[PDB]
């Protein structure tokens, strides 16, 4: 089996309620146009930006009190108002920015971003977060470690 | 504790053996200039380009035919000659891409490809293999699956 060891400052853009589209829906398992929390973060590091982190909630979870968000990771506030967090689905790829994230980040529309999308469920095997970043590449990169663990 | 979960066509295009730089010496832990292997191999899917896979191995590991390694990949012939692959360390970046890897991938020179480095160890912790490649982000994407096992 392989176990996996993971190898800044925050500033909230937007809190907001918004429908959810069929992306955002298929991936919280909820119905489309149903409402769901869209948050949106800017993380930065020595003041320079460094991440563009969009996350979607279901109703009903956290209190999403912009404020406790530049204190903390949206994890521990998340455990924090007791949700368990049990698995997650990753997968990472690269882009050419649009103006917008381009923008956002500090960067030439077209230079290439590195991308994650996230979805979190808890002990009961539903989504409870679905996440949607822009890095960087020059700022940031994933490090981890690859254990085979008896 | 953090389990993980990973959710083609492979040709060789360079098989020889080279003076370790000072990037490559550190990764494997061997002198510069020291002897290395290199390999290089073009991943692709449907008959298109996916991926350019460098990797540097320390001398006297494995047999490196060109041919057994179109057949299986790189893991599973040195685990076949009685290397043990016990750990790996990995970063996963983003690039424009210069002229040398666009050719190679069919892209055009700065379109955005996705980056990884890794270096792989043995039961003894000592570096065994050392990879730098690079893909296209339209081709493919880092999926995984991350558990929380008690």
């Amino acid at each position: 089996g392989l176990l996996v060891r993971r190898r800044p400052a925050t500033k909230v853009l937007v809190n907001t309620v918004v429908p959810a589209t069929a992306e955002i829906a298929a991936a919280l398992g909820v119905a489309e146009d149903s409402e769901v929390h869209r948050i949106e973060r800017l993380r930065l590091t020595h003041g320079e930006p460094m991440a563009y982190l969009c996350n979607y909630l279901p109703p009903g979870l956290v209190d999403l009190d912009t404020g406790q968000l530049e204190a903390t990771g949206l994890y521990r506030l998340m455990r924090a108002a007791g949700i368990t967090l049990h698995s997650a689905r990753q997968s990472i790829g690269a882009r050419a920015a649009t103006s917008g994230e381009a923008e956002r980040l500090g960067e030439d529309a077209g230079a290439p971003l590195l991308t994650m999308e996230r979805t979190t469920f808890d002990d009961t095997g539903r989504a409870v977060e679905f996440g949607t970043h822009t890095y960087r590449p020059s700022r940031y990169s994933f490090e981890f470690q690859l254990l085979v663990r008896p």
